[PDB]
């Protein structure tokens, strides 16, 4: 017969045993501890309710299972996916584990019958006539929901629940024709509501479906196999048929425009099925007498193979390169043993409910777990002895959890199971506020700031009114799909969708069209941006990415092997790239000319060391992956060099000490979850930190006698920054004052060194006027968003700037920068094989003055040195530390003398905290985004400040800092600033390198961010 789901991962699109059409659509969720979920499946083959149908013919819900009994000794169970499942005879008292189908099946009494799946589930069936009706249903946690019948009509008339009733009305023949549900106001009457609406014609079939929101279903049949179906929207699925028996096979599926065709033959002599899409590729299913799959042959030529237990479980996948995976199975169907590929083993135990008690990775590495008499999981112990606490409710929900640090966490519900409030290890407080009918409206933030929800007539959101006064406005399908969106300030973005639900076309604020278009098949065929370049998709016949043309015109190539799937090689316009990986798909080698960089893995799947020509590193972690341990040797411009980072963790994985590899220990001080209260450099405290309930550092104590006092608006923006003398009795004050439109924009900044600073944005975010000390910035963007010209007192078609204000630009074949001239100055660089800047060479033609400059990174694009040769000034080695993401410090040797200086940032933000170099410390002061702004030497003297442009380049500053923004580090002898593996040009405020995330992250591969006032970290958008 027709397979189970619980045994193949992919064995079907509609269904590829039989042919059977199987979807299901979803009336209703009314919430509870246990929801009732009015989900209605269709199963073309499902004989049982063609006769006496609650819903018709094909059609079941959870709610209309039955039992039938058959002609000798047993039964046949018709699951809720409409599959009919034979079941032996069970004699009372008599209990049997399904394992073709994963059931338990007991005979409690002589006119019941129970099924549990694997204790997940438990419903329970009450003998009335010639079948099994449902009676009740059951959670793990022993919520229930019971089905009440009538006494003479027979007809399921009513659901109960431990809040809330579902009543069924009948019409003569015994179908639904509408559904109720009891509920109560804010207080007081009793209010019945309607839920669903069924409407049948002359063929006694289902056609016409409306749900509790008012959306209308729509079906078509042909001897009640369906040949359309429509979603919410109306948008339909069509479908054709072999025949008109029940066994009948679809053969065609298709969207009302066409599109997404699929074609299904069989092959019945050789139990075979051939399914072709729109563009000719076939995959061929192979299936063994019970219909699981054994054999896949995909369109590339490829074959996977799967071995399969006497009970259809999988034990062993076989792929085209011969590697396996191997499972072994308990007498209760559980996976004990995972043997991967190279071998390697996972491992886990059950109890007789099937619940995980212990997992052992492929290092050896103990999990364990512990449950109660009710099926919680209360304990889980991690291979440190660590163990995390929950405590469970009557009803199964999760109340209270005690971290391994000890930290207490609890929640607390409505008798509707819905989240009222949270509470973190430091008792501050989240809580929501519900509608009558389930639905959000009200959040309140833990320093009492509350958000408010209103639902459009859809059930969906309407607008979002936040504790600012401003408001979103949104627009939905019936089916969910955002059709428009309205800024706080009336910014409109609209949504287009074609005849099959897909994004077609995106509208800007500006009016502006973003167009998508699809193949045959379905897949994203084509863009087309604001300036009307296309970017071009290309894919195999196993939908891999084999080729894409860019906005710029630019091809980039993808080759895929055949037998691994793994890709071997990427070509991008006049530059290749080679891969090399192992059994498992870890990149082992990554080799383009003169560059090899080279991976190595431990049992656990972990990086333990990367190394290149320049730099080897090594990593050591504890069995909860934490590094413990790194090591990096440095060989550069002849010189070579060691650097040991040592770590050590909590119980919560949070690093308390790291001994950085110059000498010196530093400790992080956190309470609650992790939160960092102080700082301590060698033995010395450095600053402490208090915060608010939304743990924001709002009082900064420095180890120089100054405090930085920062608050915080209703929303999250940053409103004032103060900077005050900590012990002196007269507490002299720097000052800098915020102000935010109801986007969210940065409008204006107040210094008390300085004047005002205003900003003035398009109807995109844009940063478009930057006025301050008797100057005013002006900026002009193409309808891609390229910054064309700017001065202060045609389109950029395939969006590589090639000039602007004064300054030529000239690019590589790969899109990068090569060449920049700019009134005073010509500059020229080169890119090494990987795609990151290796050379710069800057000629002064005021002076004739040339001076190069080379670049060296590590395996993680991480640039570990440079150095700087003026023609007749000296040499300049320079060498950096990474801890992490964050540079830990730079270390320069001109001559006979060496200068390295230290740097430590916020855990989680590239703002940085101190500058140490000496055992001297130095504070710094950064604004709303992290950009530095002040630095205060030991003594509390400002010994450096900061003054930047609209685009961030550091003007005349009305030691030194070479830390800009977040993330991004001063290069002195380009004039650019390095980004995290990237480079930024403060001149046009654009990467001078395309994006290597790709369409992951911008269409635009330059843009940094539409605004650069605020919205602006190290990655960027």
């Amino acid at each position: 017969a027709d397979c189970k789901e619980c045994r193949g991962r992919v064995g079907g699109s509609i269904g590829l045993d039989v042919g059977d059409e199987r979807f299901s659509h979803l009336d209703f969720v009314l919430p509870g501890v246990f929801p009732l979920e009015w989900n209605r499946t269709y199963r073309s083959n499902m004989t049982a309710k063609d006769g006496q149908g609650e819903l018709g013919p094909r059609w079941i819900t959870a709610f209309t299972l039955v039992v039938l009994p058959l002609e000798t000794g047993g039964y046949e169970y018709i699951s809720e996916v409409g599959r009919a499942v034979s079941v032996i005879e069970l004699e009372p008292g008599q209990e049997w584990y399904d394992r073709t189908e994963e059931l338990i099946w007991r005979r409690p009494d002589v006119d019941t019958l129970e099924v549990s799946q694997k204790y997940q589930r438990t419903e329970t069936f009450e003998r009335s006539g010639d079948v099994f009706r449902l009676k009740t249903i059951a959670d793990r946690a022993g919520n229930q929901a019971q089905l009440i019948y009538d006494a003479e009509n027979g007809f399921l008339v009513r659901v109960e629940t431990a809040i809330q009733t579902v009543h069924l009305d009948h019409d003569a023949h015994g179908r639904i024709t509408t559904i109720w549900h009891e509920v109560t106001g804010d207080d007081g009457t009793p209010l019945r509501r309607t839920l669903a609406r069924y409407q049948y014609d002359e063929a006694h079939d289902l056609v016409a479906a409306v749900d509790q929101y008012e959306r209308t279903h729509t079906y078509a049949y042909q001897n009640h196999l369906i040949t359309r179906y429509s979603d919410k929207t109306g948008r339909g699925i069509n479908l054709e048929w072999d025949g008109d028996h029940p066994q009948a096979k679809c053969v065609r599926e298709y969207r009302d425009d066409g599109s997404n065709l699929l074609r299904f033959r069989w092959d019945e002599s050789e139990s075979k099925t051939y399914v072709t899409d729109a563009l000719s590729a076939t995959t061929v299913y192979t299936f063994d007498a019970h219909n699981y799959i054994i054999h896949i042959d995909f369109a590339d030529g490829t074959r996977q193979s799967r071995i399969r237990d006497e009970f259809h479980n999988i034990v062993e996948v076989r792929y085209p390169d011969d590697s396996f995976e191997k499972y072994e199975y308990d007498e209760f169907d559980n996976i004990l043993k995972l043997t991967r590929a190279d071998h390697t083993t996972v491992g886990w135990e059950y109890d007789q409910y099937s619940q995980i008690t212990k997992i052992v990775d492929p290092g050896g590495n103990i999990w364990t777990r512990d449950y109660d008499q009710f099926g919680n999981m209360i304990r889980e112990t991690d291979p440190k002895g660590h163990t995390s606490e929950f405590q469970y409710t009557a009803e199964g929900l999760l109340i209270q959890s005690v971290n391994p640090a000890g930290g207490v966490s609890t929640l607390s519900y409505n008798p509707a199971g819905l989240l009222i409030r949270y509470s973190d290890c430091s008792n501050k407080t989240r809580r929501w506020e519900y509608d009558l009918l389930g639905r959000t409206v009200k959040q309140t933030d833990p320093c009492g700031n509350a958000e408010s929800y209103e639902y459009n007539r859809y059930g969906f959101i309407n607008e979002v009114r936040r504790p600012d006064g401003s408001v979103l406005t949104l627009d939905f399908d019936e089916e969910g799909r955002l059709l428009s969106f309205i800024d706080p300030i009336d910014n409109l973005t609209v949504y287009a969708y074609d005849g099959a639900g897909r994004l077609a076309r995106k509208t800007d604020p500006l009016k502006q069209d973003f167009h998508y278009n699809y193949d045959k098949k379905g897949r994203l065929a084509s863009l087309q941006d604001e300036n009307g370049a296309q970017f071009t998709f290309q894919f195999d016949p196993v939908d891999r990415l084999i080729r894409t043309v860019g906005f710029d015109g630019k091809v980039k190539k993808y080759n895929y092997d055949k037998p691994t799937g793994l890709l071997f090689s990427m070509e991008d316009a006049d530059r290749e790239t080679h891969f090399e990986y192992d059994v498992m798909g870890q990149l082992l080698k990554r080799r383009a000319g003169h560059l090899v960089d080279s991976f190595e893995y431990d049992i656990s799947n972990r990086i333990i060391r990367a190394h290149n020509e320049y730099c080897d590193q090594h990593f050591e972690y504890d069995v909860l992956n934490n590094p413990i341990r790194e090591t990096h040797i440095y060989n550069a411009f002849g010189q070579n060099r060691e650097y040991v980072w040592e770590n050590e963790f909590d119980e919560l994985s949070n690093r308390l000490t790291t001994r950085r590899p110059s000498g010196e220990k530093v400790s992080w001080l956190r309470y609650g979850a992790g939160h960092v209260h102080g700082i301590l450099l060698d033995d010395q405290e450095v600053l402490s930190f208090e915060r608010d309930n939304s743990h924001r550092a709002v009082r900064k104590r420095q180890s120089n006698s100054l405090l930085a006092v920062t608050n915080y608006d209703v929303m999250g923006r940053v409103k004032e920054q103060k900077l005050n003398l900590a012990q002196g009795n007269r507490t002299n004050l720097r000052s800098r004052q915020y102000a935010y439109g109801l986007d969210g924009s940065l409008v204006a900044i107040e210094d008390s060194r300085h004047g005002t600073t205003t900003y003035r944005y398009d109807a995109l975010d844009r940063l478009v006027s930057a006025t301050a000390f008797n100057e005013t910035e002006l900026f002009a963007f193409d309808p891609a968003s390229n910054l064309v010209d700017r001065d202060k007192t045609s389109k950029v078609l395939g969006n590589i700037l090639k000039r602007c204000a004064g300054m030529h630009f000239e690019y590589d074949a790969q899109g990068n920068l090569i060449r920049k001239r700019k009134p005073d100055s010509l500059q020229e660089f080169e890119w090494d094989e990987f795609g990151r800047l290796r050379k710069t060479v800057n000629t002064d033609l005021n002076s004739k003055h040339v001076s190069e400059a080379e670049y060296i990174y590590d395996t993680f694009d991480r640039r570990i040195g440079k150095v700087n040769q003026q023609e007749t000034s000296g040499a300049a080695v320079t060498f950096y530390g990474w801890d992490g993401h964050h540079l830990a410090f730079e270390e320069s040797t001109v001559g006979d003398a060496v200068d390295k200086t230290h740097y430590l940032y916020e855990e989680n933000s590239f703002v940085p905290l101190i500058q140490y170099q000496h055992l001297s410390v130095s504070h710094y002061q950064c604004d709303h985004i992290g950009t530095p702004q002040l630095l205060t030497d030991d003594n509390g003297h400002i010994v450096w400040e900061g003054r930047y442009s609209a685009l961030g380049k550091q003007l005349d500053s009305i030691g030194q800092n070479n830390l800009c923004y977040q993330g991004q580090y001063y290069d002195r002898e380009s004039g650019l600033h390095y980004n995290r593996f990237r480079y930024y040009d403060p001149d046009i405020g654009r990467f001078i390198q395309q994006d290597p995330i790709g369409l992951f992250g911008d269409s635009n591969f330059y843009t940094y961010a539409p605004n650069t006032a605020n919205w602006i970290d190290p990655f960027g958008l």
